[PDB]
């Protein structure tokens, strides 16, 4: 019996339904842009189990006992199975305010307001907004739009790996027992991203050390001539409150230059603009934050669900609480989280979810 959560499946890069998965993941983006949460949670779950599968649906009689499948979802793969296609999802890559939002929101620094703003302006390219005189830009879509061909290429892994080996020179340069680890999706064996995430811990530094790291590594890259961005979120982490976006470890969004001496990989400019994100936390919630950050979106979603409506438990990339026995649960790695939760261990490939 397959469960109806995520983190009770495993959910690796082999998957046999991209069909009816590619056709849900449209249906789902649309209500998203919509700002229908409900419908998009339903295709959401839907699309995530299939992807959980480990043979191709090829008629309706496969679908029996799989769950998060609504009559609605159904009705999609039936018609997929009738001639190869989705008419739904078909009419949405061809809606016009669907086509405008995915291209607005590709840009770095432009959300669901800003996407609409501009839809009902008449804008529906990026040259006719970019070239328009009356409209005023952020810095973050400034940079979105100066370095927007590099951003929407892909990273890949030696690329990632390049990206690695930059954020770790220079970490240890101010912090030499620090911890780096890559999370995100080329954590969970992805071959691209759209960008490389980090997760920075140091078992000696102090709160004020920990503090003043991201200063000294992104001043460090801006004296070198390779930071093209930069925004520093402070910490709102609270070492003591009980486990949405408001509670959080200090981070900061970067755009850095990557030189291609630098990527070794089997193959213009002599650069490329990378997207990267860095998170430093305490040493005592590594666990946590590594949990949180390896994703995907949807098994932190079922885990943090799972953890409140079947075991009581509440929580999130910060800490684990017990609301029966009333106690933070420690963790020195995710197997803990996971033992603590009454799972079996789901390895971060299987998070593909
Ligand atoms: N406020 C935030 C931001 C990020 N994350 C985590 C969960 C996600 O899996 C990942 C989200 O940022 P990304 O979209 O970069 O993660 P991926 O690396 O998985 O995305 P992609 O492969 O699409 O580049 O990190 C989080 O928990 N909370
Ligand atoms: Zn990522
Ligand atoms: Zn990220
Ligand atoms: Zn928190
Ligand atoms: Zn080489």
């Amino acid at each position: 019996k397959i469960s109806q959560y995520a983190c009770q499946r495993r959910t690796t890069l082999n998957n046999y339904n991209q069909l009816f998965t590619d056709a849900l993941d449209i249906l789902a983006e649309n209500d998203e842009l919509r700002e229908n949460e409900g419908s998009c949670l339903a295709f959401m779950r839907a699309s995530s189990v299939l992807k959980s599968l480990p043979f191709p649906i090829t008629s309706m009689k496969d679908t029996e006992g799989i769950p998060c499948l609504g009559d609605k979802v159904k009705s999609i793969i039936e018609g997929i199975i009738e001639d190869g296609e989705s008419s739904e999802a078909k009419a949405v890559l061809n809606d016009e305010r669907y086509k405008s939002f995915k291209l607005f929101t590709s840009v770095f620094g432009v959300g669901l307001k800003t996407a609409e703003k501009w839809f009902r302006m008449g804008f529906r390219t990026l040259s006719k907004i970019q070239s328009d005189k009356s409209l005023r830009f952020t810095q973050m879509q400034k940079a979105g739009f100066l370095y927007y061909e590099d951003l929407v290429s892909c990273v890949n892994r030696p690329e990632a790996e390049a990206v690695s080996m930059l954020v770790k020179e220079a970490v240890v340069t101010f912090l030499p027992d620090a911890l780096v680890t890559m999370t995100g999706g080329f954590r969970r064996g992805k071959m691209t991203g759209h960008d490389v995430d980090f997760l920075i811990t140091s078992p000696e530094a102090t709160e004020d050390e920990e503090q003043q790291l991201l200063h000294k590594v992104t001043d460090f890259w801006k004296q070198q001539g390779l930071l093209l961005y930069c925004d520093i979120l402070e910490s709102t982490f609270e070492k003591f409150k009980q486990p949405d976006a408001l509670d959080h470890f200090q981070k900061c969004f970067l755009i850095l230059k990557l030189d291609h001496g630098r990527v070794h990989s089997e193959k213009g400019k002599g650069w490329k603009a990378i997207r990267v994100d860095l998170v430093m936390c305490p040493y005592d919630r590594r666990a946590f934050a590594l949990l949180g950050w390896t994703g995907s979106r949807q098994f932190e979603r079922d885990l943090r669900r799972y953890a409140t409506h079947e075991r009581k438990m509440m929580l999130d990339n910060h800490a684990l609480y017990d609301r029966t026995k009333r106690v933070f649960l420690e963790a020195e790695s995710e197997e803990e989280i996971f033992a603590h939760l009454g799972l079996d261990y789901i390895e971060p490939w299987e998070r593909n979810a």
